[PDB]
């Protein structure tokens, strides 16, 4: 049995009514409560995420099947048996918070693990590698693919039209459409690094690694038709799905296994290893176990925890760190950047995003300084022992440079069809069809010229699947 | 043929490519280009709306038939034939940004007439009547309808719980729960003042008025059953329908009448004629022409335009006043002030918000002062002619005062369920039909006390519409 | 013994050198601990308050003397002996943070009671009435005086301008213009409530009370000659004081004294006992003692806890209410108002800010939410027992309305010259002879017109003030 | 003759009383005006400059006397007679906005061209070399000078704890503790680019170059005894001498030199062109003119034109580029991260701060949108060949990497003390005691061990420098 107070602790004894001339006349100036409880009711609400605003969160425990010492000093990974808390979420991408779940998207997962040495953010999709290679090209690609700037409607005849004339998308675009382009839910449903990356041992030596999550619930997609039938009834599915799998006790899990590549691996391959528009072959790359994520505690509050969660595929720790990839190269900065805008400059004191390890340093101040500081020493060097120093013991690799110029210039080897053949060629008879399906009523109304370009991108990748796809546009494509 | 440039003016040499240790490496912070795009891109989003979110907005023009001389002195209503410029936006009210427009819900009609005597907002639901009485009460009846803050889904539970102890509501859910709580659109749809406002004519008299707006493309609404094979195709139709209605010259518009009241009826009616819980009779207070407003004119960016649209209900011109409804009082102040934080201090300066009228006073400065001030003097009185005084031929009226302490104390006559039974009575058979299967798919659910207390309060209203939600809920009201 | 962290909790290496292209090369993007370090430098500032920007803050105690439980219910002042928790923030007004403390201007007196039944804050000033009576006018006041829009340097013209047609000031000004416009220091100080507040008891009985705080240390003041001494060498020596002082263990202290006034004696006084130009006598409402307030302890952190300190007159508890003062009414939006957009919708939550009462309500989220909230119930009325709920004991009073319109009215009796002409008398001819030292300075460059009028005013409220004033300016008064 | 409006375009009745029940009673809830203008008042400030808070602010216009075309294609220098319109801020450094201008502390000379190719910034201070050489140490200088965290007092002995064990900063302190460190006003005073930079001619070949300003009004400088008597009766003596010269006709003005070194010179040299702490020889690289600045017009509103004004070292025209300066590097990203912040994510639209030259882009949105945007196509590449193209006449030159690891590492050849010698011994006579002084009163209460490692620094500078240091300071050197 307890009071309701204002901000300042005063207990509130009308809850109900305004203050007011009379039982009837207009209201004071002098209503605390009331001007109080509006004002903060007023300031509610923060700026949505400006891509993946659409999201579910969960917490859970991560544990080390096979430590992985041979190629990663990182902590968490060191030893059998060894337990990492982990926050998770996860999103569609383009529409806005309160968008339905049933949409065609990449999906986001994204993982928190909260490491003795650091938070180390996995910052991932459900697909493996993605529609460009280079940072520059996001706010294109999103501003394509979001709802158009006059109309607040999507327009495939504007992402088409970027993604045409941007021909490294064909391999994303064969996944994407796909059936596997709208998952069931968030549970059966795949997990990717998207990147390589760099993985450095205890004697210094490097290896290019990827990242795969497989759910112990199986991978489980929607047709168009599926999809409508769910958007009618809920326009939050995944969400529903996710919150009450763990209520239930339900939880869901996965698997994570890696690839490694040795660095010498480039010279002999006929694509770019860091391009994140290609996948590495299983056959010659296979995948290695590592351990088991298991998602099993709700939040206590979505808007504390999920909505306000802060993640960065710069937050890397000590045996990770992140390869030349172009793209990965934009993201280390746009992540802090956008979050300190989105939650505020103190954004890492936000309980969600706090390190278990200790943080000790010369940062201040801020909007929203919540955290009790004291001390007079916020420099270094400094003449005392007992402040928080550098220590040695703790350095990033220093990777080779082979290049002798700052350049703006793609990189080598682009090879933008052939994995896409070899995908479309992968998939089932089934599977094909579905493909060209969802391609198709795409395509249907898209602008002529781009709806050819678009059909020679994909005859490029391999001319069955290109046929298939002009046949069932009738578009005839015998003059080219 | 133009330039791409930064935001400095500079030309940019190459859109396509970061700048890199050669042509595969990693990524130099000397990028001003790069920086700079992304910074941007990772700034686009504001706060939405902490109501009414997802909406959209047209431009068109209002023209007087009937000059409304006699009872307000408002300048826009003076003279037969006057046009005067509007913005409008339409809306949803709970769910947020990119939610579906399939939902049930009240629609918001929010018109910003230009006048030449300032900018006069008259923000509107489609329904005439509203949940609540007092602005203390907000906060509470819009947490309660949101998703809930744990799992981030709506839960009828909740609100039912809120709005069974509120039993003012009851008018109110007997609208919402026919199938006025799904309009087809937003051209086919109802708009009202919901409030009692009070008109001033030149020699300071004083009427009560009512606001009501007709479609001329008449009231058209969807079952549940509708909205569902609408929601699963699409999530947007009405912003949808209404560009694509102005697009192809098919401008929907609305009538304006007025009903008008003397302040010496309070004594003679069974309510109060401020409650905002209650309408006034047609038969009473009949129906009044005054003018058509048609919307002629899409705008041209979303975000700048409607997004950044703000209306706030005390933007009031002379010759129309507040009425003493204790909910509208507390509008006087929520608006401006979200709107603030929402938009900034200057978003008086935003385009679509800017008056036609002239703007002149000694406020300065504020985050984005973009207006190019000048003058040394920005206090008043001064001694100097030329500088903006005050004009006494522009005061308020006066309004009489009848309590003689300042209290908090609900309004006297609340009568919180008569007019919800004339409601109901009022419906025909199907109708009545539609109310009650629309309530029981709403209530089947709910925790069994508040379920009780719902029937409850229906029965009070109308002992059949009571009755009959009862039996359709398999609830035996015998005892009572 | 530690490390330096990145705000992650990962250890960093080098906290010396950028990340580099070989040892003397361009910088690369790829170091996250350059870029979190120099990006949260950047975002170390937020807003200056907007008037009395420059100050220092202290902690104490406050100790009840004489229990005041016969006038007020307010529990802090309940018993003898009982002591209450402070913090405390003395100001200048005018000019902006780092601005010396030098200066003529009044000094602000705030402090905060962290009592049982919520926060109280007194915020005062020395001085103990001021310029004007109604906050409509307050940013009119505040601009003239600020430093010129154009130049950035204040301009006497600009504010005698402003104070010469605002006469309600003449009182005001004749205390300012003695050598108490520049106090010595914080400690060697008077403080002010300056309205009159009410105080009602546990039968619902209401007093006027005026709030008078006077130094241990005694009052001293310097001269315009004494102030330029100090500034030479000093621009923050007041700061330094305190800060000294306390660390000394040479505590500062002020007895807290009331002056208690019935209702009923407005009728008979010849000015309106709340209008804020005005004192009370003396002789005719002596000072009664209640307590003493020493300061004790210096801050940790001046950023976190002076800086980000807020104070509101509308932060009142049970047994303390608002008078009808037009001043102090402004101030119970401002101050709060001003918050939210200078510390974030969420100040209260900073630690100095906190209440040590329990706050227990349905507001929530918000830029920072910091307090790790939980629950599925965040709306009254609801169903559970076990939720916060109004509390009828805590109603404060009902004060009783003369007026019985709304109206934009001055105030009866202002009688803005009479009180000023009392306090010149009370002064030692070497007052006299600062005060028109004083004034002479500040006048002499004005334009001719207002430094008539101004000599006129303080004419008006006694001959020999203003024909003293005239001689020393060369000013020819016979025409008037 | 001008009516005061509200901002919505509505006359204000009376802008001298709030909205009361009768004359004296308290304040209503419905009075626009009141809440309109308090609510913008309280929202006037932003954050001030995280450092240079201090300044002020003049027009004028650049004039080329000799053509650069043979050493940069920037355009603004391509012809004799070419003039160019520049907006210039002066400022101290440590304290914050209202902070005395008599302090000790380098002296801001920031130049904002408005050229025909962008604006172009030459952010730039008085002394013409720094305190450290790597960005990653600026948080810890700054920190180090500014007041201490707790007392909000600077202290010596913190900013010289950073710089004894920062030596590379023992160039920097001798000529901050000459009496230039203490300018007489911004007109007669010195300016520098400090770095090095790049210049880029339409061949493509690269000249290291050096930029100085030299006051036609000559150099003068105050010695600490002139500064406090100047303190004492002015804390802003050179915004106010600036604003009067220009007010008065006497427009002050500086002619603009550089140097030039080839990039093969790096071997001939016993310091690195490129670090900070160093000049180049007049003797070997001498002065060539280029042409003159006057300033010759006040802004019209301080705060929207000064106090908004943003300069970055990153806006940089075709032609000049940035060296890789690693202090320069960390400046890049630093300025247009702050302002963002200061500011607003669309600060660049802010008058000030707009090119002359056109801008087109597919940036979108953000807080404070005014720019009225349209168009359907914010993404590139597009089919429209209409819309903003990148081009390949703009691309920045692609400078040589020598280093082929990613590194964190000093610089070779750092040379911490010959130049300070140089420039020790390059003083008259008079020059020597003032150095000696001005260090002497603020070395002898700092820290012994620290005050000791200071003369050791100075004394490897020169032997009659650091034994003239100690003894004026009574430290006995005999034994080192
Ligand atoms: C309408 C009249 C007045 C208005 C509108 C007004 C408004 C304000 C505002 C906006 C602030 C900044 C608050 C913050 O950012 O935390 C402030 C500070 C202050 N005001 Fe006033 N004020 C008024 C009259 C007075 C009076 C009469 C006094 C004393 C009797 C006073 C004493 C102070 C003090 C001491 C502070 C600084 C509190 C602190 O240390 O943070 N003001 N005022
Ligand atoms: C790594 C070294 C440095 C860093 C991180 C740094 C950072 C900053 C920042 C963040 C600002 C605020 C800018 C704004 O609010 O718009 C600033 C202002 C300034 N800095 Fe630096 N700075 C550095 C070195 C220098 C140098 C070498 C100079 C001169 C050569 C200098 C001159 C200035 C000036 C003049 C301003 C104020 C510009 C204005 O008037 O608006 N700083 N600095
Ligand atoms: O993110 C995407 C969603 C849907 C698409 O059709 C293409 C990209
Ligand atoms: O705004 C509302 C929407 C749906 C409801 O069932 C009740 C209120
Ligand atoms: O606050 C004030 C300072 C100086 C003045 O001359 C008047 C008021
Ligand atoms: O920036 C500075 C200010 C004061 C000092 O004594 C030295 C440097
Ligand atoms: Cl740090
Ligand atoms: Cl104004
Ligand atoms: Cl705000
Ligand atoms: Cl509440
Ligand atoms: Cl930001
Ligand atoms: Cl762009
Ligand atoms: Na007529
Ligand atoms: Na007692």
């Amino acid at each position: 049995h307890k009071n309701l107070t204002t901000n300042q602790g005063v207990p509130v004894g009308d809850n109900q009514n305004s203050r007011t001339a009379g039982h009837r006349g207009p209201s004071f100036l002098d209503d605390y409560h009331l001007i109080e409880k509006l004002a903060h009711f007023d300031r509610e609400r923060i700026p949505e995420r400006v891509v993946h605003a659409r999201g579910a969160g969960a917490y859970g425990v991560f544990e080390v099947e096979n430590s992985m010492e041979k190629h990663t000093r990182a902590a968490f990974l060191s030893e059998e048996g060894k337990q990492t808390d982990v926050f998770v979420r996860f999103s569609t991408v383009i529409h806005p918070k309160g968008s339905p779940e049933t949409l065609r998207d990449p999906r986001g997962f994204a993982v928190k693990f909260y490491t003795e040495e650091g938070n180390y953010d996995l910052v991932g999709n459900n697909l493996p590698i993605f529609f460009i290679r280079d940072a520059l090209k996001f706010p294109d690609m999103v501003h394509s693919l979001k709802p158009d700037p006059v109309t607040n409607i999507q327009d495939p005849d504007r992402y088409w039209d970027f993604m045409t004339l941007t021909p490294e998308s064909t391999h994303m675009l064969t996944w994407l459409f796909s059936d596997e382009g709208i998952p069931a839910n968030y549970a059966e449903m795949r997990g990717s690094g998207v990147h390589t990356f760099r993985w450095v041992n205890k004697y210094g030596e490097t290896k290019y690694v990827k990242y795969h999550w497989r759910p112990s619930e199986g991978i489980r997609n929607l047709s168009m038709e599926e999809a409508a039938e769910i958007q009618a009834n809920d326009f939050q599915h995944a969400t529903r799905d996710l919150y009450d799998r763990i209520e239930k006790g339900n939880y869901p899990a996965w698997d994570l296994y890696v690839q490694l590549m040795p660095l010498s691996d480039y010279d002999e391959l006929d694509y770019d290893p860091c391009d994140p528009t290609k996948t590495w072959s299983e056959e010659d790359y296979p995948l290695q176990k590592v351990g088991r994520m298991t998602l099993n505690r709700n939040p206590e509050n979505f808007f504390a925890e999920t909505e306000q969660a802060a993640f960065t595929p710069s937050a890397l720790v000590p045996g990770i760190e992140a390869s030349e990839d172009k793209l990965l190269q934009g993201r280390l900065f746009s992540y802090p950047d956008t979050q300190r805008h989105r939650l505020g400059a103190n954004y890492m004191r936000i309980p969600v995003n706090c390190p278990y390890a200790p943080v000790h340093n010369n940062q201040q101040d801020g909007f929203m300084t919540t955290t009790r500081p004291s001390g007079h020493i916020n420099y270094e060097p400094n003449r005392y022992d007992d402040q928080p120093k550098e220590n040695p013991h703790y350095k990033e690799s220093e990777p080779v440079l082979h290049g002798d110029r700052m350049v703006r210039q793609k990189i080598e080897k682009p090879n933008d069809f052939k994995q896409a053949g070899e995908k479309y060629r992968s998939y089932s008879e089934e599977e094909k069809q579905a493909l060209i399906k969802n391609l198709t009523a795409d395509l249907k109304g898209v602008n002529e010229k781009t709806k050819l370009l678009a059909i020679c991108n994909f005859y490029r990748a391999d001319e069955d699947y290109g046929q298939r796809l002009a046949d069932s546009l009738g578009v005839d494509i015998r003059s080219y």
